């Protein structure tokens, strides 16, 4: 059987991209916190010479987070249910409607190195040997407000009294198309600096205790000097902290000399059009 599901609002709902297993980009339909979901399901069951039978048709929408690289742990934070059809026998080309009105979408997507975050619509016919399952993903993002002003930082690294070199930059809180612009500052050089650069930095933290995984990615690098990163080009998604105590997601700023190195979090958020 061919299993297709399409929402009521397709031509006029805005997608976005996420990342798949395979690293590809694929386009899906983005929802806010608070929106209905509501579509139509198609089942098409082809004809054969053997009777067929199910024991139910449902769809769920279902929002989880999936820990580790065998998917060991998931934990299911939304899950609404919708009774499609009673068991009896596979038959035809059939049609359902659902809706889920209002739905609570409490956290954005996020696809990780070691969690995923998502939601999907899930058809199953529920069958003896094995369910028929077809997931329809979707893409939830969250929306933050802060003022558009500068809020200078700073950040210092070195030796005392021997190497003193200062990072000021903008902002301490950057949204996902932001310019962190910046300025080292040779503040004290008593000794030769072999080499020095500055970091862009995501951690993402996914279990606790004897669950622990910390994935440390270098986002961006660059070797009285300006910096300028400018966040467009990178794949960023914001700050993201103790979601359902299950995983976090963190930026920072680190100054590396050579070994000597400081870091400092920089927030990243989602800003609205």
């Amino acid at each position: 059987c061919e299993i297709d599901v399409i929402l009521n609002d397709a031509e006029s709902r805005k997608t976005a991209e996420l990342k798949t297993e395979e690293g590809k980009l694929e386009k899906h339909y983005l929802f806010y916190d608070g929106e209905s979901v509501s579509g139509k399901v198609n089942i098409n069951v082809k004809q054969t010479s053997k009777r067929l039978e199910h024991q139910g048709i449902r769809i769920e929408f279902v929002g989880q987070i999936e820990l580790f690289s065998d998917k060991s742990n998931t934990h299911e934070f939304v899950n609404l249910v919708k009774e499609l059809a009673l068991p009896g026998e596979l038959t035809q080309n059939r049609s359902y409607d659902f809706e889920f009105m209002q739905v609570e979408k409490p956290y954005e997507s996020y696809v990780g190195a070691n969690v995923r975050l998502r939601y999907f619509l899930k058809v199953t016919i529920v069958r003896r040997l094995s369910d028929l399952v077809k997931e329809y993903d979707l893409i939830v993002h969250q929306l933050a407000t802060y003022p558009d002003v500068n809020n200078s930082i700073k950040m210092e690294v070195g030796i005392e009294d021997c190497l003193h070199i200062e990072f000021e930059y903008n902002k301490s809180k950057y949204h996902l198309k932001d310019v962190i612009v910046g300025k080292i500052y040779f503040l004290l050089v008593r000794i030769k600096i072999q080499h020095m650069e500055l970091q862009l930095i995501k951690k993402e933290m996914t279990g606790i205790g004897p669950s622990t995984t910390t994935e440390t990615e270098t986002v961006a690098k660059y070797e009285s000097i300006p910096i300028r990163l400018f966040l467009a080009g990178y794949d960023l998604t914001p700050t993201m902290r103790d979601v359902n105590k299950k995983f976090s997601v963190r930026y920072f700023l680190n100054l590396v000399l050579v070994r000597y190195f400081k870091q400092q979090e920089i927030v990243l958020w989602r800003k609205a059009p």
